């Protein structure tokens, strides 16, 4: 709520580049060993950015450009064309927001990096909202935000001050109940084996999805209730505050076509709804309290 | 020592296991992650029952079932051994297991025979158990070899039947690395835990040599690791001790599946000494785990001499 006049929020360009992949389920199994790696072992990779997320079409990757050298080419992985800068905004400070807070920044972000056409994706984490744009649109990013966001560069660690260089979708609500999880590093070792299990060795009303992502040393999962109940239950929130999904899309999205996060988190943000949001290769999703799902629903019918 | 009935007989029980022999190249283990994962550690998504893989300096050897075979894609990185091999196995009368490290006690009954009848080998000695590989047509020359000693089970939809009248050249060179080894063994329910350790030294990258055996043959896991290896660990992984192994490596260039009198001709001179050993093939070479201290005495007894 209440804050100073003359100030801003802090938009920061993070050092990461990264590519954004998917891979067909039947040639996961190929790429088991540079995953591993990255999700178990990473005193051996120089990655520090790695998102995996399970879909009904897909295995969607994004893993920054140190981790993807990890990754052998096959035709069972499409890699899109551009690389992917990653933006993060925090208060002042240089403090973090909450978490699940995509539609607070439907207005000061989203629908203006749409309206000037800059295709975004998204990954919410547990931790934070991450937005993605093409390294071609950093300029246009800039132009667009400077006006409310102080913006700051990572350049060797560093948030350093830049100047001037530096229609409709459908929708579908499944009834899983998701959860949005952390977990300490430490304890990666001792879930590691129902984790594998889960990811690599298994097989309209329900939708399989489940996201693990490792970042700065930060570990987000997403999973159904359901598949929380494999693992001790000692992974880690404050609640049991449980959430709904909504899908976002008929046929495959591309990487090209804007205002789609726009359509959903505009009227999520008029209707003061809180969500996740996080795009795979395809298709986009949305993950909103349990409790008003309903009225999320209404709302995203509304728009013509 | 013990004592038992004269008239009575130790057991050779013929087991199910169907089992075929791989070598996998050290550049192309990274391909077999998957499948091998499975088997090691999530067996209840196979029906594998015999799973054994030795690290060399050479390859990855790996023995299993016709099951756990089915899961692996081939490749250039992967050489099959062409046959089938069954697994034999040593009880006492009245169906008992027998003590673990026992190649020399079984070198005159089994091993000696079986050379002298041209039967090539396999040997895998586990924390648990001595288990002898022989090819599947060589199976009714084992049986009128043995039937003289031996009472001779088939093991048939997991019960033991007796068998009726055939039922359902060279002295290799020898090296002995540095390396201290342990026979280790592992409660199944806590492998999770060491799981990211086990995985890390499998998948991801002479006075000393590299070798580590793990298996799990019928929910029984066995373990062979270097003593600085075992530094990796938590350190629950169970023995009897501060008694630790010294490799004897048996061979100086790839011995293939044909030759027979290779374990003959080490297990033999031991049992004479008294020694006691463990015994492990892989596809290349043989090896003879001795205990540390009679390692000046075991290299004397063999080269004294004239799978
Ligand atoms: N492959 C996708 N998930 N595409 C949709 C992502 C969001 C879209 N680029 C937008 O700016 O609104
Ligand atoms: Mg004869």
């Amino acid at each position: 709520g209440l804050v100073p006049r003359g100030s801003h929020m802090e938009l920061h360009i993070l050092e990461h580049r990264v590519r954004v992949l998917s891979v067909a389920r039947p040639g996961l199994w190929l790429y088991t060993h540079p995953l591993i790696k990255l999700l178990f072992l990473p005193r051996r990779s120089r990655c520090k950015f790695f998102s995996l997320t399970e879909t009904p079409e897909d295995y969607t990757l994004m893993v920054d450009e140190e981790g993807f050298k990890e990754l052998p080419p096959s035709e069972f992985l499409q890699v899109a064309e551009a690389t992917w800068l990653v933006l993060n905004v925090s208060s002042h400070s240089g403090a973090a927001v909450q978490a699940a807070g995509v539609t607070k920044i439907a207005r000061s972000v989203i629908a203006p990096l749409a309206e000037h056409h800059v295709s975004v994706l998204m990954l919410s984490t547990y931790q934070t909202d991450f937005i993605l744009v093409r390294e071609q649109d950093l300029s246009v990013v800039i132009h667009t935000l400077a006006q409310e966001f102080d913006i700051y560069r990572e350049v060797g660690g560093e948030p350093v001050p830049v100047t001037r260089d530096d229609t409709v979708h459908p929708i579908q609500s499944p009834q899983n109940r998701f959860c949005v999880l952390t977990l300490d590093p430490e304890t990666l070792p001792a879930i590691a084996t129902t984790l594998i299990d889960v990811l690599f060795y298994s097989h309209p009303s329900s939708i399989t999805f489940f996201a693990f992502s490792l970042i700065e040393g930060y570990i987000s999962i997403v999973m159904d209730a359901e598949t929380q109940k494999k693992f001790p239950s000692d992974l880690l929130l404050t609640s049991g505050e449980l959430w709904r999904m909504v899908r976002i899309g008929g046929q495959p999205l591309g990487f090209d076509e804007c205002g789609i996060v726009a359509q959903i988190a505009g009227p999520l943000a008029a209707a003061d709804i809180s969500a996740y949001y996080i795009s795979t290769f395809n298709f986009d999703h949305a993950l909103v309290p349990e409790d008003g799902i309903g009225s999320v629903i209404e709302v995203l019918q509304r728009r013509q």
